[PDB]
Parts: structure tokens; sequence; C-alpha cells
């Protein structure tokens, strides 16, 4: 009987004796709070309760690693999901608990997807507050108002107008193009970006909105708003159990109650309640077509969809698209089909899951229409699923901060070193756009830049021509 190593101690299995475990039942860094059954014990080496084996040794067992997702990380190196950062310390993860960057959706006709993740339905047909912080004690600086004339019982035709009120501002969304009625009073921060299927707005550092030009309506709000906000988007404070919070900071457990309170004007009338009808329009007492639409409306946990799956949760976007879908006549150009499922896809490649799912058959899009190749336009449009947001273009030649990584469309390519230029739909040398540059900052002919904003004796508001750059001090308003 040769010695042991220390700490660890001989097991001489006895085969006289009832029971005994040996080296079958090691506890590892792996299996230490798990239950071992042994055939029979094998005699060997084994550390001392207190310890677990782990690389051929006996080690404490805080000192074990921690596990994510197979690979193996040291006790103090620190792994970081979403906005988090997730410490492994005593062979256990200790995650942080922030806020991350939220987005406010409407996903389909009549139903909301709040910054905390709550799905409701709330067909209201007038104006009502989508988000804004103008909250009991606030500092009141964005207000974003959202009007449905046509999402109610028939859904078939409906048309939305947002408008966005920021800065002194007002910014509306309204039948697939953008209105600046009114600019705001520093556009240093403010981009209106067309690319493929969408419009993306950039109101400033932390207010964002990213449009599909139709019904997918959504606010990207940094994570410095949590708590600040309020109306049919919720607070916005990771909780989603209380955005049902009317305006008088009351839980409502009806989202109509919830919907109505933040109705703008107190000239129309507020929404009454109706009983949820688990088959609307074209499916109500027809099990054929219920039966249609939820096989279609399943494409969303599909192949192509099973990656995102574990990412984003598809359940709201399969509710909405089957009771959207109840209210077209046929599934194939049913517009409330392709935009819900799309609205998906999209925030799937915002989690680095880019989907290709359409087809010739399925939600067809191609690009060959406005390929004007042999018409004096030199550019090439191409399909993409996910290409980059905001590129640059004579009319956005700063980089920019957006607000999401890619969209759904079609983006021009050019030739290398040309850019694209969005007024003409055709690429150009980058020297041929009308674009200025002052302080580091190069902006497109007709956009105006204020320097040193907050500085009376230094600001300053730039203005392009065509090439020409002119600066002018800023007006105290007294
Ligand atoms: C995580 O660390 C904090 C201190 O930052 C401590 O209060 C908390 O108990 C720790 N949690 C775990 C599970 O180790
Ligand atoms: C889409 O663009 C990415 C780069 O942004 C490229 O890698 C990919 O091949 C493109 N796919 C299609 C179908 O154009
Ligand atoms: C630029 O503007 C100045 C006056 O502000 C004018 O004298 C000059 O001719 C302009 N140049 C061009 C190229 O337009
Ligand atoms: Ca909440
Ligand atoms: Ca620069």
């Amino acid at each position: 009987s040769l010695s042991c190593r220390p700490p660890m101690v001989k097991l001489v299995c006895p085969a006289d004796n009832l029971r005994a475990e040996g080296l079958e039942c090691t506890k590892t860094c792996q299996n230490y709070d798990l239950e071992c059954m042994s055939m029979g014990c094998v005699s060997g080496c084994l550390c001392p309760p207190g310890m677990v084996r782990h690389e051929n040794r006996c080690v404490a067992l805080e000192r074990c690693p921690c596990f994510h997702q197979g690979k193996e990380y040291a006790p103090g190196e620190t792994v970081k999901i979403g906005c988090n950062t997730c410490v492994c310390r005593d062979r256990k993860w200790n995650c942080t608990d922030h806020v991350c960057d939220a987005t406010c959706s409407t996903i389909g006709m009549a139903h909301y997807l709040t910054f905390d993740g709550l799905k409701y339905l709330f067909p209201g047909e007038c104006q009502y507050v989508l988000v804004q912080d103008y909250c009991g004690s606030n500092p009141g600086t964005f207000r974003i108002l959202v009007g449905n004339k046509g999402c109610s019982h028939p859904s078939v035709k409906c048309k939305k107008r947002v408008t966005i009120l920021v800065e002194g501002g007002e910014i509306e969304l309204f039948d697939g193009e953008v209105n600046v009625k009114r600019p705001m009073k520093d556009e240093t921060h403010f981009e209106v970006v067309e690319s493929g299927r969408y419009i993306i707005l950039l109101l400033g550092k932390a207010l964002s909105v990213v449009w599909d030009r139709h019904l997918s309506i959504s606010v990207v709000l940094k994570q410095t708003y949590q708590e600040k906000v309020c109306g049919l988007c919720g607070n916005f404070d990771g909780i989603q159990n209380n955005d049902l919070t009317s305006s008088n900071l009351q839980v409502e457990e009806d989202p109509v109650d919830f919907g109505n309170s933040w109705k703008v004007s107190s000239q129309c009338a507020d929404t009454r309640k109706v009983p949820l009808d688990s088959s609307p329009a074209t499916c109500h007492n027809n099990i054929m077509k219920q039966t249609m639409v939820d096989s279609s409306c399943r494409i969303l946990t599909s192949d192509v969809f099973q990656d995102c799956n574990k990412l984003v949760d598809p359940e709201p976007y399969l509710d909405v698209c089957i009771y959207d879908t109840c209210s077209c006549e046929s599934i194939g150009d049913c517009a409330a089909f392709c935009d819900t499922i799309a609205a998906y896809a999209h925030v799937c490649a915002q989690h680095g899951k880019v989907v290709t799912w359409r087809t010739a058959t399925l939600c067809p899009q191609s690009c060959e229409e406005r390929n004007l190749r042999e018409n004096g336009y030199e550019a090439e449009w191409r399909y993409n699923s996910c290409a980059p947001a905001c590129q640059v273009t004579c009319q956005h030649p700063e980089p920019l901060a957006c607000p999401v990584q890619c969209v759904e469309g079609c983006h021009a390519h050019c030739p290398p070193g040309k850019i694209l230029d969005e007024l003409l739909q055709t690429c150009v040398d980058p020297e041929d756009c009308p674009v200025c540059e002052v302080a580091g900052r190069r902006f497109a002919s007709g956009k105006k830049v204020t320097l040193n904003p907050s500085d009376p004796e230094h600001c300053q508001i730039c203005h392009c021509d065509v090439v020409n750059l002119t600066c002018e001090a800023c007006q105290e308003p007294g």
C-alpha cells in the first residue's frame, strides 16, 4: 500500500462490506451538486471532503471555474451578455442587472410591444402617446404620437400617422414619406436615413425611430431614458408586468383601459372593451382557414428562424401574425403576413442572426424594377436580407451612429471608390457630392450644423450652399 500525495487519502474497497463508494463517486467542478449511485466502489485515492478533483489535483470548491455554453472561464474572467457583465466568482455567475437599450414597436394593426417586452392588443382609432418623457416630474424633451385610422374591425385597409416632437421640431411619418413640418432647433444630430425598406430617423444622440414605411414603427431608446418615459410603450424599467400603468400611475389589468388613458385629444371617444375573438374576421367559424393561417405563420419557428428563436422570442410575432392574417382573403399577397414576418427577421438580424426567408412564392421582393443600367443611371440594386443600415452617401457624408446594425431591402452597389448619390439614383465620385466640412464633420448641401450650441460666445450655425461653407453666429434669444 503506497501512500498517496497529500491531501488525497487512500480508499481500500472492502468486498465484505455491504456498500462503499470509491473513485466512481469522484466529485469534480462539474458534478459537485449531484448524486452518485455506484455498482461497486473503485479503489483509489480521493480528495478530502471540502475539495474536488480538478486537473488531476485537489482544489478548493470555490476555486472551481464557471461554465458558459460549454466553454470554461477562470474565476474572475467575465463574460458579457447584452449590456451586462457576468463575473465568475466562487463557482457562480454574478451578473449585473442593468437595463439595456430598448425598442418599442407597433406590431401589425393593433398590437404593441413595449420596451420591457409586454405585448398587448389595443385597437384604438384616435391619436395616442406612443412614447414620451413628459411623465410627472419631467425633463420633458420629446413626445412621439401615433394615430391609427382603419386598423379597427376592418384592418384590410389601414394607415398610421406618427408625429415626432423633439427639440422644438415636428417630424411627421405618414404615407410612406417623412415630412419635417418644423425643423429641430439643432439639426446637427438629426438625420433621415432611407435604407432598404426602412426609414431610420436619428432624433439626437439617444432617441431614434426605425420605420418600415407602412405599419412597423419602432422607437429605439438608450438606457439613459429608463424609468423616465411613459405612454403605450410602458415605463422602460425592465419590469414587464407593470407596463400597463395608466397616466395616473395606476396599474390597469385591461389593455383597453391602459390605452385609453393615453388618448391625446378628448374630442374622440374612448375605445370600449370587446371580448377577445380567438378566430377573428375570416377565421370565425372557419376551421379550415384557421389551420391555413396557423401553418403559414408557423414559419416563424421553422428552420431558417430556429437560430433566432433562442435570441428573440417569436411568440408575440406569431400571435400577431395569426391574428392579422385572419383578416386577409389570401395569405400569399397578405400584407399583414409579410410585414409581421419581416419585422421578426429584422429583430433577429439585430441579434446577429440574419434570416433569409423570402422566396418567389412567399413574400417575394426583388430590386429588378429599379436597376436602370441601360438608362444612364450607374447603380446596381441588389436585395439583401440585412445590409448595413447607415451607409455613407452624398446625402449622409459623415458616418453615423446608427440605432440598428443593418436593415432589409434594396441596397445600391457602386464601383470601387464611388459613393451613392441618393438624389440622382446613381454612383458618383465622392468629390462630386455637394458636401461641405466643418469641425471635422462632413454635412450635405442644405444641412445646418451647429457648433458649440450652449456657448453664446462661440455658437455658430454653418450652412452648405453647394460646396460653399458659410458660418454665422447664433442669435441670443433673450
Ligand atoms: C455579486 O457581487 C455583489 C457585489 O457587487 C454581491 O453583493 C452579491 O452577493 C454577489 N452575488 C453572487 C451570487 O456572488
Ligand atoms: C448581403 O450583404 C453581406 C454583406 O453586408 C454579404 O456578405 C452577403 O453575401 C449579401 N447577401 C446577399 C444575398 O446579397
Ligand atoms: C461662396 O460664397 C461667397 C459669399 O458668401 C461668394 O462670394 C462666393 O462666390 C461663393 N463661391 C461659390 C463657389 O459659390
Ligand atoms: Ca415596465
Ligand atoms: Ca470626420
